[PDB]
């Protein structure tokens, strides 16, 4: 909400303006990288033993 | 395991390694001698006293 002054004079008058915007978001998805390995996971989460 | 940064962008899904690392040893002798002379032989065993 831009103010303004009184200006004297011979001069234009001031008038309050007023500025609606709005944005969107972005995304860029984002990934990881991971690496198990074989007689590893399966191994050590309930496989056998 | 190596520090990783999840990374975005349009590549590919960039390769994961998470394994052991093996090491050469070496070894070293480090050698020392003392001499000890034709007396504290007959010495120190009662052979000569």
């Amino acid at each position: 909400h831009q103010p303004l002054i009184a200006r004297d004079g011979p001069h234009p008058v001031e008038q309050p303006v007023h500025n609606y915007m709005t944005k969107v978001i972005d995304r860029r998805a984002l990934n990881a990288a991971f690496s198990l390995a074989t007689e590893a996971i399966a191994l050590l989460t309930g496989e056998a033993l």
